[PDB]
């Protein structure tokens, strides 16, 4: 009797592995196995492996009543699983199943939401285990969310095994459960940040208000990542939150929201000035509550594009937000409202919306009248004419 | 009766090489161009050939005016693939393959003189200046790719090229007219590659160059920087991007050794920023090129341009002698080397550089805070 036969049982990880090794020209051993039956209603058993590297149409090999079929059903398994290799053994299905007499078989698609099924229950058991699970991971996370994205019956399992580097987690990728088990009690939301790599996300102004009221955010420095998260919208009843939009939601409290409020009163004359300097180059001027050294951000709509997707796709909104306690926008207040025609004012409302242009992730629609602009306000700091 | 391409073209009127054309091409439009000739010698053919008004292979071959084959790639280069007609050989085996084809040395003599009449003809649309603009909105893409390709005919495909200068307005303009403008003491060729051309000719590297009324070309389109690698010279002056270490002006007996003097001055300020930087560039030199700005970001001459670290480079940075703050700067490095003022500055002006050149910033937040430094400097705020 063919090993996927055998009751399950009586079969070594080394004889698995000599089987996947018929199966498939890898030199090495399988790195998971999930082996299976169903009986009922339908009737038919599985037998299949996770390999230990990435290989890059899946190549599952179809049997019914212990003869090979087929060597490339598609319609087993979705796309995103498609490295999963091994043998599906139907006891009841048409034997000269007509090619797309495939995509209609009721009876494949119980088993193929059976396989999908005991595939991510592999995985959740790999998880139950680190060590492992940080080899799968390197090697199919982007399978993962691909399957977040494309699999929305499925999403929320395959959210479970989403692994990201925080900045709670020094150099270990961990889980949205953990992040969980770290929240604030009055936290609503999961904030995270998408962009090229750890230390830029890590060290940007979107996140200094968060970092220093001890909130977590959820690095995303990969570019599916992006395309990733737009399908994911909550885990755990708590909503994911981009720190590089507009709006920003801060854990409730009722007294600090106050002093916001009073504080947007204090600079709504600057933000219209800044808005009248500006033009069309940004929507809106608004007071920010996510800024602690930094003088302003650039955040992107709430329903537009991310400054790092539209840097990575083709490659957006902009709102211009200024922090009410730094000494650069006090400055500026007091400037614009002794005179708000006064070209210094211009000169540094458009020098401070570049910068933050350039710390935000965009390019700058012309450099060199930037750079004329820093030598201006390099030759004021050393007292030129 | 006579195929067309066998007739004398003294009888063939253009309507009737248009209508060829159309049958050849099912193009609902006539040529834009047409060249007929005839080649008599130790090999003999004749030849019929076609530029099309819009930029879209179909060269048909006959022997002895049978059919042989009909996509026969092989008889001209790439570049000129937008070419149709007909090719007409007395020389050629009636079961010539395909195969032996791309092999064969009547092929190559056939294929030379296409080439050479292809680019006779484009030199005579070049005699008209607004129907030539038709040609060359569409081809000159191919033009470019032949001066990359085509080492052979580079010289008179160079000819072929037309150009946004600093001079020239709105008008695309030779390279021979550009040399009609050169200065008696200029040797080189002078040019920028960007983006746009309202971004190059405001840049920084071509200061200097527009204060002494050097004429700079404007290379503004993405192929410009692979056809420039193979276009070294033009009627003897060697093409100078103005983006790369070591720009050369005109002679001036005053104005090397001043330049000299200023070299000696600054030198020990090179030193000291070159030491703040590290690595980050491998020299700091005192540039010939700035008026305006402080200083600016240029790349090696055997090293990768701006442009060609975007797609996926050494850098020096060149310092204004004769600004103000690169003076300031000279007398607070030699009051203090270590002054901290000195190297925030430094790597203000570094990094504002890099943005001016084309590059991305390694740390953009880093760059920030450098920024907020020097705003509060100059409001008259502490930290």
């Amino acid at each position: 009797k063919p090993i996927w036969t055998r009751n399950p049982d009586d079969i070594t990880n080394e004889e698995y592995g000599e089987f996947y090794k018929s199966l498939t020209n890898d030199a090495e051993d399988h790195l998971a196995v999930k082996h299976f039956s169903v009986e009922g209603q339908l009737e038919f058993r599985a037998l299949l492996f996770v390999p230990r590297r990435a290989p890059f149409k899946n190549n599952i090999k179809l049997y019914v009543r212990r003869v090979f079929i087929m060597d490339n059903c598609e319609e087993l398994i979705p796309e995103y699983l498609n490295f999963i290799r091994g043998v599906v053994d139907s006891e009841d299905l048409p034997l000269n199943i007509s090619r797309e007499m495939l995509q209609q078989s009721k009876i494949l698609k119980v088993i193929r939401k059976n396989l999908v099924k005991k595939c991510l229950e592999l995985f959740t058991e790999l998880a139950e285990d680190k060590e492992n699970y940080k080899k799968f991971y390197e090697q199919f996370s982007k399978n993962i969310k691909l399957g977040i994205h494309e699999d929305s019956q499925n999403r929320k399992k395959l959210s479970e095994l989403l692994r990201y580097y925080t900045s709670a987690s020094g150099d270990e990728m961990v889980s949205l459960k953990d992040y969980c088990t770290r929240m604030k009690e009055n936290q609503k939301h999961i904030y995270y940040i998408t962009g090229e790599t750890k230390d830029q996300v890590a060290n940007s102004a979107f996140v200094e208000r968060l970092r220093k009221h001890g909130l977590e955010v959820i690095y995303m420095i990969e570019p599916i990542d992006e395309y990733c998260v737009q399908q994911l919208k909550e885990f755990e009843g708590k909503t994911l939150v981009s720190v590089t939009k507009e709006g920003l939601e801060l854990p409730e409290d009722e007294e600090e929201k106050k002093k916001q409020e009073e504080k947007k009163t204090k600079f709504e004359n600057l933000c219209k000035i800044m808005k009248d300097i500006l033009e069309k180059k940004v929507e809106k001027v608004v007071v920010s509550n996510r800024l602690v050294t930094s003088p302003c951000c650039i955040v992107t709509s709430t329903y537009g594009w991310t400054a790092n997707m539209e840097r990575i796709m083709k490659a957006a909104k902009k709102h211009l937000e200024i922090n009410p306690d730094h000494s650069i926008i006090e400055t500026l207040r007091q400037k614009a409202e002794a005179d708000k025609n006064d070209k210094s004012v211009k000169d540094l409302v458009i020098l401070l919306y570049e910068t933050a242009l350039l710390s935000s992730g965009f390019s700058l629609e012309d450099p060199q009248t930037h750079a004329n602009r820093i030598y201006r306000m390099i030759k004021l700091g050393l007292g030129i004419d």
